[PDB]
């Protein structure tokens, strides 16, 4: 199998639990009504966090495979780190905005 | 036989398992009807889900051909492996908002 | 998995105690209107303070990043140990003025 | 005069001509009120416009002081430079549509 | 000054007439309410075609920088030079459409 | 100009006249009703060759990129031409079809 290779690692650098949880928080504000409190600031909490996730998990793609693979470059490497690094902590900030004003 | 030897490798980088799950959804939300909830996000979602695995089925064809017969080229093995590895991971995105979804 | 070792990383140099208790605060002032007593102190107190947090958590993933990497440069570092030592004191700063006003 | 040598330099790298005529089409909407029509989508076209001035204007600073006292490193110009390319992309690409929308 | 040698070269690569075209058209079609004829299939056809053009722009940008700065990659070039005609050749193709619907 | 350049060499590949009748004839019969006669055949005969001419674009930028960069390699080049005449051979074919149902 290959697949499944594939599967283990592309599920290996996401956080499966969070953007799950994310997923139904999106669809229970939606079936809630644009009348209700904080409708246009969970939206686009939710949306951009889910984004960020996206992002963080190509960038964790692109440095897992660079990483062994490429030995010259070291500079690329540590701006990618802190990219990732940093990108991550955005979501921590955001999925605290979410949990108070959810 | 030698369609048989050709039907395990078409099938070995295939997630049957994943790929029925999505024909079987696919035909639910047809026969519920376009007034059904989510019909047309949901057709969508599960069209180029199916059409995802695909077009990775292909790439995992030209990988496994290239990777033994070949051996001087290798970025084009890399900007495969990578394009391969990123078209996975849109698979579990979306896996993900089918079953919120659903 | 990566996104655990990153989510590590992006959690450590984070108050999430008073960050959470922050943005509590800042929902409570909110909801309880414009017309309370000192609404326009209180939300740019706690959103400076907030804006603070964010800003040092940068600072800190900077810093824990450039620490082992780098050796030959010493000055920079003790230039950016003092702006996150700084900017950590006047966020202390603040919420005594949070908790005397509230 | 050194305060005059300071403000030649800060105007050599700004569009003020550009940058004037943003600043007062911004007044124009302020004023007509929220009940105009694309308000919402006016005032963040026009405002992000302004933020992607100042960007490139702090980008600038950087590469006329690091250009002639820096010739070591050349990477960090190059993407620098790009970087100062591409935000003035976007601004001509968001003027367009200040301009259709207008 | 500098924002003008910013601004020339930006503009260098951009159709600021075809740019400016589908941004009226996208607004026309807007204010004509969504019970226009071909009112869906127009809106997503602008949509993508002025999606294209900024990512025609971003990597013009790159290509311009990276000739003569840069000599030994030669690979990495031709698939950028690819991506640039096709991606151009594929907003040809649309504007057809947008005509023929229009 | 750099855009210029790009739309010129890509406009040059494309049979501009041929592609925007079969657009206006798409869409009188898009306009015309299921109940017209030969609806299906119309529909499915104009979308292949729509298809077919994108495919042949591709083809032609494909081909004129190669020619001049590439040397060492002659019999890809033999199929690469043989294909695009193939092409054009079939969608001259289909022109003819419609032209006899229209
Ligand atoms: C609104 C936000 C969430 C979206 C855009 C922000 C992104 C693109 C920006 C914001 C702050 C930026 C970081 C700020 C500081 C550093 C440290 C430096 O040594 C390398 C670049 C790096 C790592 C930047 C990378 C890009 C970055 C993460
Ligand atoms: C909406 C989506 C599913 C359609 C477009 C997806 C495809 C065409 C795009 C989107 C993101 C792209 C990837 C983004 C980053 C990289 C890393 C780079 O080193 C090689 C190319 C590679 C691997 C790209 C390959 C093509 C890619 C996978
Ligand atoms: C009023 C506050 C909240 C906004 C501005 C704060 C920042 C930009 C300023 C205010 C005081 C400043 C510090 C004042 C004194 C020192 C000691 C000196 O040897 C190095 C610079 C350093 C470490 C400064 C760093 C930047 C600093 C922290
Ligand atoms: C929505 C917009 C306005 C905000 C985000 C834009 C910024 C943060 C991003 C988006 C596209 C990015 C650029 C995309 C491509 C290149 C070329 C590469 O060789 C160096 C990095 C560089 C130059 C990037 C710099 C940062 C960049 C300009
Ligand atoms: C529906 C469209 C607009 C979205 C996806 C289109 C883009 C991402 C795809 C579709 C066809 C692709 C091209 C097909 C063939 C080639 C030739 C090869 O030697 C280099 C890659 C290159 C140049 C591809 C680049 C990416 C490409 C242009
Ligand atoms: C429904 C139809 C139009 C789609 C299938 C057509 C394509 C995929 C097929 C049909 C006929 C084929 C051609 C038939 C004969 C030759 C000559 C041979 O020396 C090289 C391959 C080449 C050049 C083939 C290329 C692919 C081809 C053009």
């Amino acid at each position: 199998n290959h697949y499944a290779t594939k599967k283990s690692v592309a599920e290996s650098m996401l956080d499966v639990a969070l953007f799950m949880s994310n997923a139904m928080r999106l669809k229970a504000v939606l079936e809630q009504g644009p009348s209700s409190h904080y409708y246009t600031t969970l939206v686009t909490l939710i949306s951009l966090s889910l984004l960020l996730q996206v992002v963080i998990g190509v960038l964790l793609v692109v440095i897992a495979r660079l990483n062994l693979n490429e030995v010259e470059k070291q500079w690329r490497l540590n701006q990618l780190n802190n990219a990732a690094t940093i990108l991550v902590f955005f979501t921590v900030v955001i999925n605290v905005f979410i949990t108070a004003f959810g």
